C-alpha cells in the first residue's frame, strides 16, 4: 500500500528513499508504482524540450519548462546544457581542443573530484571503431583519456550480472546475481527481469560501491533509474545534484543507458538502424560534458565511459532444441538461449538422472552448436560454479546459436537479431572502457583488463577502502595518474625444508623398479652440484613461489629441474623448468619405460608408492618435468624420481603427454625459449580456493595419495622474444591453463583421432590467469623479478584468449 496522497513538493529526485506508507519522489518511484500524485507534473516535466534556443535566451522563468534558459538558471542549477553556448556564445565541449588535465580545477567546497559512471548497455567493443564517425564526443573522451582496446565481461555475459559485477568487484558466483533470470532453492523463490522479486535485497550479495561510500561517509547518487525517465532528465538531475550544498552533494553517480542494447537486440549488432542510438548516446555524452563545463567542473570530475556486454548475431533459426537429444523432455527445467541451466521439474521424481541427461547431450550431433557440463567441469576462467543459484547442469552455447527445450518455445514465447550471453571469451562479447579525469592519465591506451578490477579502481577515485573482492588490487595502478595503490607482497607462510641424501635404496618399499644399475671423480662432483642447485638460476627464473599456507615442504634440485614437494600431499606443489629455443625432445628408453626411483632425500613414508598404481585399475601415473625433455640421457634419471610422479587417468595422460611432449618445445621455438611452472591443483568443492586435506574426495585406491581435480602449467617467456626466456631483461609474457583431470575426453568430441586435431583445443578453452592458479594453490609467483609489483600484478592478471584480432 503506498498512500499516493503526499506531494514531491520540494523532492523531486530526493537521494534518501521513504519507506511506505509515504509516498515518494526518488528515481525508483516508477519501478515500484509508488510515486505521489504529483510526480509527473513536478518532476518530469517536458515543456518546451531540452535546449535553449536564441528566443529563450534571458526570458522569464517559467517554472513550467524542463529546463531554463534565464539569467538566473547558472545560480538555480538547471540550465539546459546547451545554454551557455546557445545564449552566452561558448563552444560546446566536443569543439575544445583537449588539453591535459595534471590538477583537479574544482569549485570551491569540493573535497575530491567527483565520479561519473557514464554505462551503457550492450556497446560493444568494435563499436568505438565502427562508429568513431557518428560519436564525436565519445571518441574525444576516448582518445584524450585513458581508454582500452577492450573490457573483458563476465559470463554470463548479461546485464544484471556484469552491472553487479562492476559496482561489487566481485564474480557472480560470489555476488550472487548468476544471471538475468534464477531460482534460489534455500528461499524456494525466483528472481525475475519483470516484476518483484528482484527488489528483495537478499538476492543482491557483496557490497556494492555506494554502499561502500556511504558507509566511509562519503555520498552517493543512486545508481538506478526507472526505464520511463527520458535520457535527458537523467543528465538534468545529476547537474542538479552536482549544484547541491557540499554537505548534501553526492561525490559519485551513476547514469545508465538502456541503449544500444535495445536496438542491437532487434536489428543485430551492425544493423543499418543501429547508427541512429550510437548518435543519440553520443549526444547524451555531450549533454553531460556541456552542463559539466557549465558548472565549472569539465575539468574537475573523472567520468567513466563503460558497458556492460557486447552483442552478436543470433537469429531464431539457429537454435537447437533438446527435445530433438532427450526422451523425458518434459521432466527438465531449462533457463534457455544464449546459455542452459537445466535441473528437475520436480524435486520429488527420483528417476531423475543428470548423468543419463549430460550422456543423451554429448556428442550427439556433427555440428552440435551447445556443450553440456556438469558446472564443476566448467574452464575455471569463468568462475561459474560455487553457488546454489547455479544449476549443477550447463550448456554452453555456441556463439550465434540459443538452446530451447522445445521448438514452441520459440514462437510462442522470427523476431530478434542479436543476443548476449555467451562465453566472455568470445570477441563479440567484449564492450568498452575509457577514463576522463584529472585522476586519469592522458591520451593513454592500456591493454585489455577485466571488468572485476573496476570496482577497487573506483574505491582509489573515491579514496575508499574497498570491500573485499576479486579484482587484484594495483593491477589497474597504470590508467591513474595519481591515487595509486601500492601494495606489499604477501608474506610466505610455510618456509621449506632443503634435504640432503637421507635414506639408502633398500629402506624402500614402494613396490617401485627400475632399469639404473650402470654406474668417474669429473662427473660425480657435477651431479652433486646439480643436486646442491647449481642450475637453479636457469630454472628457476622468477624465484620460488612463496607457499601463503601453513604446511610441511621440501626443495629438490635437479640438472634440468626444481620442484617444491609436499609431505602432506605426497607430490609436487610446483615443478619449474626453463627450455631454450635450441632444445632437443628425446624419447622414453624401452628400458625406463616403467621405471620409477626412490629418492633418497625424501622419506619412504613420505613418498608415493606404485603398488597402490597397479591396484587402481582406474588410475596411472605422469611425470611434472617431462623425461622427452631431459638434457642428457645421465640426467633423464632424475625424471623417473618417485617425488616427480603424479597421479593420471590414462585418458588424460593423453593429453599431459602432448602437451609435454610436443607443446613445451613448439612454444620455446615459437617465444625463444620459455619457462614452465607446472603442478596440481585441489578444488573439490568447485570454490576456486586451494581445497585442505580433509576437503578432498578421491584417492588413488588404498593409499593416502590425493587425486587432483586439474593440472596447471604457467608458461613464461621474454616479451621482447628476440632474447632468450632465461636472459630476459624487460617485460614478461605469459600464457598459462587450469586443465580439468578427467577420466575420459568427453568434453573433446573429436578425441578418437590424433591428439594433433584436438589437444591443443582443448588447452585454450582451458587457459587461465595466473592470478585463477594463485587462488586455487596458496602459491605466489613472480616473487623475484626485476619488473615493478604493479606490473607484475597485471601479469597476473594477464588472459591470453586466442581470439584474432
Ligand atoms: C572472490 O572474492 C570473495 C570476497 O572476498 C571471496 O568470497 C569470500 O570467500 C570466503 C571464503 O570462501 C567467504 O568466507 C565465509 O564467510 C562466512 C560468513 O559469510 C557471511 O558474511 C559475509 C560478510 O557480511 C558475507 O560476505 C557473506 O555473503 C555470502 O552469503 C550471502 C548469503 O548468506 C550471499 O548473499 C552472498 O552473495 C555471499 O555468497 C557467496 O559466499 C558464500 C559463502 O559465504 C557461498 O556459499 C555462496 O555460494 C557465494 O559464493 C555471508 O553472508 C563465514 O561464516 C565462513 O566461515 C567458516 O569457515 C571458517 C574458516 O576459518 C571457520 O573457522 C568457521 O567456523 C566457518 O565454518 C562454519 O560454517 C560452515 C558452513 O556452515 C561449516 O562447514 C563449518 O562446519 C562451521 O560451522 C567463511 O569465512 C566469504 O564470505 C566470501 N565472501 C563473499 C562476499 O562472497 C571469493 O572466495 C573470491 N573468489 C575467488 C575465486 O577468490
Ligand atoms: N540498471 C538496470 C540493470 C542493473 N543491474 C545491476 N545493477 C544496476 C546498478 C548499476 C548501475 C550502473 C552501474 C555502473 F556504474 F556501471 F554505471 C553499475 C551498477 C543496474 C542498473
Ligand atoms: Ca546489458
Ligand atoms: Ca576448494
Ligand atoms: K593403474
Ligand atoms: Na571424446
Ligand atoms: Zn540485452
Amino acid at each position: 500500500w503506498t498512500a499516493t496522497s503526499g506531494s514531491c513538493k520540494g523532492r523531486c529526485f530526493e537521494l534518501q528513499e521513504v519507506g511506505p506508507p509515504d509516498c515518494r519522489c526518488d528515481n525508483l518511484c516508477k519501478s515500484y508504482s509508488s510515486c505521489c500524485h504529483d510526480f509527473d507534473e513536478l518532476c518530469l516535466k517536458t515543456a518546451r524540450g531540452w535546449e535553449c534556443t536564441k528566443d529563450r535566451c534571458g526570458e522569464v522563468r517559467n517554472e513550467e519548462n524542463a529546463c531554463h534558459c534565464s539569467e538566473d538558471c547558472l545560480s538555480r542549477g538547471d540550465c539546459c546544457t546547451n545554454y551557455q553556448v546557445v545564449c552566452k556564445g561558448e563552444s560546446h565541449w566536443v569543439d575544445d581542443d583537449c588539453e591535459e588535465i595534471k590538477v583537479p580545477e574544482c569549485p570551491a567546497g569540493f573535497v575530491r573530484p567527483p565520479l561519473i559512471i557514464f554505462s551503457v548497455d550492450g556497446f560493444r567493443a568494435s563499436y568505438m571503431k565502427k562508429g568513431s564517425k557518428v560519436m564525436p564526443n565519445i571518441e574525444k573522451l576516448r582518445s584524450c583519456g585513458t581508454h582500452a582496446p577492450y573490457m573483458r565481461p563476465v559470463y554470463p555475459t548479461k546485464t544484471f550480472p556484469n552491472l553487479y559485477t562492476l559496482a561489487t568487484g566481485l564474480y557472480p558466483e560470489s555476488h550472487g546475481i548468476v544471471g538475468n533470470s534464477m531460482y534460489d532453492p534455500v528461499f524456494d523463490a525466483s528472481f525475475h527481469l519483470r516484476g518483484r522479486e528482484k527488489f528483495n535485497h537478499r538476492w543482491w550479495g557483496g557490497q556494492p560501491l555506494w554502499i561502500t561510500a556511504t558507509k566511509q561517509g562519503v555520498r552517493a547518487g543512486t545508481f538506478f533509474w526507472s526505464v520511463s525517465i527520458p535520457h535527458e532528465r537523467r543528465i538534468l538531475t545529476i547537474l542538479q545534484w552536482l549544484s547541491l550544498p557540499d554537505n548534501e552533494r553526492p561525490s559519485v553517480y551513476a547514469f545508465y543507458s538502456e541503449q544500444p542494447d535495445f536496438s542491437g537486440h532487434k536489428y543485430g549488432p551492425f544493423g543499418p538502424e543501429m547508427t541512429n542510438p550510437l548518435r543519440e548516446i553520443d549526444k547524451t555524452v555531450g549533454q553531460l560534458m556541456d552542463g559539466l563545463k557549465q558548472l565549472r567542473l569539465h575539468r574537475c570530475v573523472n567520468v567513466i565511459f563503460v558497458g556492460d556486454h557486447g552483442m552478436e548475431d543470433v537469429t531464431c533459426d539457429r537454435t537447437e532444441f533438446l527435445s530433438n537429444y532427450l526422451t523425458n523432455v518434459d521432466d527438465i527445467t531449462l533457463v534457455p538461449g544464449t546459455l542452459g541451466r537445466i535441473r528437475a521439474k520436480s524435486i520429488n521424481n527420483s528417476k531423475y538422472d543428470p548423468k543419463t541427461i549430460i550422456a543423451a547431450l554429448t556428442c550427439k550431433k556433427p555440428d552440435q552448436h551447445f556443450k553440456p557440463y556438469m558446472k564443476q567441469h566448467l574452464p575455471k576462467r569463468l568462475h561459474y560454479a560455487n553457488n546454489r543459484r547455479i544449476e549443477d547442469i550447463h550448456l554452453l552455447v555456441d556463439r550465434r546459436w540459443h538452446v530451447a527445450r522445445k521448438p514452441l518455445d520459440v514462437y510462442k514465447k522470427c523476431f530478434f537479431q542479436g543476443d548476449h550471453g555467451f562465453d566472455n571469451k568470445v570477441n563479440s562479447m567484449q564492450t568498452v572502457f575509457v577514463g576522463y579525469g584529472p585522476t586519469f592519465k592522458y591520451r593513454t591506451k592500456v591493454p585489455p583488463f577485466e571488468n572485476i578490477e573496476l570496482y577497487n579502481v573506483m574505491c582509489d577515485l573515491l579514496g575508499l577502502k574497498p570491500a573485499p573482492n576479486n579484482g587484484t588490487h594495483g593491477s589497474l595502478n597504470h590508467l591513474l595518474r595519481t591515487n595509486t595503490f601500492r601494495p606489499t607482497m604477501p608474506d610466505e607462510v610455510s618456509r621449506p625444508n632443503y634435504p640432503g641424501i637421507m635414506y639408502l635404496q633398500s629402506e624402500f618399499d614402494l613396490g617401485c623398479t627400475c632399469d639404473d644399475k650402470v654406474e668417474n671423480k669429473l662427473e660425480e662432483l657435477n651431479k652433486r652440484l646439480h643436486t646442491k642447485g647449481s642450475t637453479k638460476e636457469r630454472h628457476l627464473l622468477y624465484g620460488r613461489p612463496a607457499v601463503l599456507y601453513r604446511t610441511s615442504y621440501d626443495i629438490l634440485y635437479h640438472t634440468d629441474f626444481e620442484s617444491g614437494y609436499s609431505e602432506i600431499f605426497l607430490m609436487p606443489l610446483w615443478t619449474s623448468y626453463t627450455i631454450s629455443k635450441q632444445a632437443e625432445v628425446s624419447s622414453i628408453p624401452e628400458h625406463l619405460t616403467n621405471c620409477v626411483r626412490p629418492d633418497v632425500r625424501v622419506s619412504p613414508g613420505f613418498s608415493q608408492n606404485c603398488l597402490a598404481y597397479k591396484n587402481d585399475k582406474q588410475m596411472s601415473y605422469g611425470f611434472l618435468f617431462p623425461p622427452y625433455l631431459s638434457s642428457s640421457p645421465e640426467a633423464k634419471y632424475d625424471a623417473f624420481l618417485v617425488t616427480n610422479m603424479v597421479p593420471m587417468y590414462p585418458a588424460f595422460k593423453r593429453v599431459w603427454a602432448y602437451f609435454q611432449r610436443v607443446l613445451v618445445k613448439k612454444y620455446a621455438s615459437e617465444r625463444n625459449g620459455v619457462n614452465v611452472i607446472s603442478g596440481p591443483i585441489f578444488d573439490y568443492n568447485y570454490d576456486g580456493l586451494r581445497d585442505t586435506e580433509d576437503e578432498i574426495k578421491q584417492y588413488v585406491e588404498g593409499s593416502s595419495i590425493p587425486v587432483p581435480t586439474h593440472y596447471y602449467s604457467i608458461i613464461t617467456s621474454c616479451l621482447d622474444f628476440t632474447q632468450p626466456a632465461d636472459k630476459c631483461d624487460g617485460p614478461l609474457s605469459v600464457s598459462s591453463f587450469i586443465l580439468p583431470h578427467r577420466p575420459d575426453n568427453d568434453e573433446s568430441c573429436n578425441s578418437s583421432e590424433d591428439e594433433s586435431k584436438w589437444v591443443e583445443e582443448l588447452m585454450k578453452m582451458h587457459t587461465a590467469r595466473v592470478r585463477d592458479i594463485e587462488h586455487l594453490t596458496g602459491l605466489d609467483f613472480y616473487r623475484k623479478t626485476s619488473r615493478s609489483y604493479s606490473e607484475i600484478l597485471t601479469l597476473k592478471t594477464y588472459l591470453h584468449t586466442y581470439e584474432s584480432e
